[PDB]
C-alpha cells in the first residue's frame, strides 16, 4: 500500500517542555518497544535542542520547530541552520500552521527557508494545509497547491527530496479534536502526491513521505496510517504523552 | 549626573553564536577586569541559554532574545517565560526593532509580552525607537511615546519597574555605523524620562535605567555614557567582540 515508503512518525512539542519532562519522557521512550522500521523525529523548543538529542534513545532524531532563512546575522529571536547543527540536530519543521496563521510567515518566506535549510544540509518537514474557511470555499486543493509550489520550487535538486518529508495538517484539525477522517486524509494526500508527480517528478512522488497531522491520537492513528498515500503522522498534543508510543506502533 | 542609577551594559548576539564562541568569549570575559559596579546582561540565541549562563562569569546574566505572551501551549517556534527560567535565566529582551520591523510584532503584542514576563518573575529590557522615515517626519517623540504607553500600561505595579530596563535604539543606528551623537541620545532619553515622570511616577522615572543602543562601539561609548539621562548601553555587533569589555569599562 505504501510501496517502498518507510513509516515516519513526527512529534511537535510546540511551546511545551522542560528538562524534567525531557528526562521522564525519554526514559519511558527508551524502555518502550518501538517499531524498529519507523523513522521518529520530535520537534522541541530551541533551548532544549542539544539536551534532548543527547537524551533521546538511539534512532530518535530531534527537530527544531523553526529556523530563519540565512546563516547568521541581525535577526533577534531567530534560530539559524548552523545553530541547529551545532546542537547536534539534523531536522527542522518549516511552515507550521501556527507560524503561518499566528505569526504571519508567508509562502515566500517558507520557501526561502526550505531552500536555505536544504542548502545547509538539514532535513526538512515542510507543512501545508487549509483553513476551515478555505475548505468551505472549495479551495482545499488550491491552497495546498500554492503551498507545495513554494516548497517544491525551493528544493534545490532531485537528490534533495531525499531530505524532505511533507506534512499535511488541515488547520481545523490542529488541536481541535476534529481529526480528518481516513477518507478526508487519503483524498488530500493522493491529490498532493499527484501534484508532485505532475509538477516535480514521478520517481520522487513515489518515494516522498507525506504525513497526516491534526489531532492524531493513539486510537485513530491506525486507520489513518493504513491509507496508501498517508506515510505517517505529525503529532502535536499526543507527542507529549506516552500515547506517542502507541502511535509509533500503529503500522506494526 | 546619573543620580543613584547604576550602570547597565546589555549585549545582544542576535542570530550569532556557537558553543565554541561561547567558550572562547567567556574565557576572555572571565580573565578581563570589568567594572564591578556595572550590571551586565547578554542576550544569546535560545538554544544556548543554559550553557551560556553556566559558562558566564559570576555577576554576568544571560538574557533570552524574545519570548511569547503565555506560559505554554500550541505556539510552534516560540520560547516561554517558564523555559527561560528552566534554563537558569532571568532576563528577556522584548520589542527589539528587528522583531517589530522584520517580524511584525505590534505594540499591543509587545505590551502583552511585558506584562506576562513581569508576571512570570522575569526582568525585561523593552526596546523603543523610531525609523529614519519617522524622524524625518518629525515623529520621533510620538513614536517613542506610543511604544512607552504600551510598555508602561503593562508594568503590573510600581515595584515591577525594579525589573524593567528601557532601551532606546533609533532604528537608523542599528547595525549601520550611524550612531546617534551624544546630543541626539541625550535629547530622546530626557524626553522619555520626562514621559515616565508625567505618565507613571516621578520616583520611578528617577530610578529607571534607560540604555542607548545603535552602533555603540569601544570608541564612542564613553561620551554617550556620560550623558545624564543615558544609563548604559544595548550593544549588538560589538558584544560579539572583545570590544564589549571596553564598552563595559566606559564609565569607569
Ligand atoms: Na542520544
Ligand atoms: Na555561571
Amino acid at each position: 500500500p505504501h510501496m517502498t515508503r518507510k513509516l515516519f512518525v513526527g512529534g511537535n512539542w510546540k511551546m511545551n517542555g522542560s528538562y524534567s519532562h525531557i528526562n521522564t519522557f525519554f526514559d519511558t521512550l527508551q524502555k518502550a518497544d518501538t517499531d524498529p522500521n519507523a523513522d521518529i523525529v520530535i520537534g522541541v523548543p530551541a533551548c532544549y535542542l542539544k539536551y534532548a538529542q543527547d537524551k533521546a534513545p538511539k534512532g530518535i532524531k530531534i527537530a527544531a520547530e523553526n529556523c530563519y532563512k540565512v546563516g547568521s546575522g541581525a535577526f533577534t529571536g531567530e534560530i539559524s541552520t548552523e545553530m541547529i547543527k551545532d546542537c547536534g540536530c539534523e531536522w527542522v519543521i518549516l511552515g507550521h500552521s501556527e507560524r503561518r496563521h499566528i505569526f504571519g510567515e508567508s509562502n515566500e518566506l517558507i520557501g526561502e527557508k526550505v531552500k536555505h535549510a536544504l542548502d545547509s544540509g538539514l532535513n526538512v518537514i515542510p507543512c501545508i494545509g487549509e483553513l476551515l474557511s478555505e475548505r468551505e470555499a472549495g479551495k482545499t486543493n488550491d491552497v495546498c497547491f500554492a503551498q507545495m509550489d513554494a516548497i517544491a520550487k525551493n528544493v534545490p535538486s532531485k537528490e534533495a527530496w531525499d531530505k524532505v518529508v511533507i506534512a499535511y495538517e488541515p488547520v481545523w484539525a490542529i488541536g481541535t479534536g476534529k481529526t480528518a477522517t481516513p477518507a478526508q486524509a487519503q483524498e488530500v494526500h493522493k491529490v498532493v502526491r499527484d501534484w508532485i508527480r505532475k509538477h516535480v517528478d514521478a520517481g520522487i512522488a513515489d518515494k516522498v513521505r507525506i504525513l497526516y497531522g491534526g489531532s492524531v491520537t493513539a486510537s485513530n492513528a491506525k486507520d489513518l496510517g493504513t491509507q496508501p498515500d498517508v506515510d505517517g503522522f505529525l503529532v502535536g498534543g499526543a507527542s507529549l504523552k506516552p500515547d506517542f508510543i502507541t502511535i509509533i506502533n500503529a503500522r506494526r
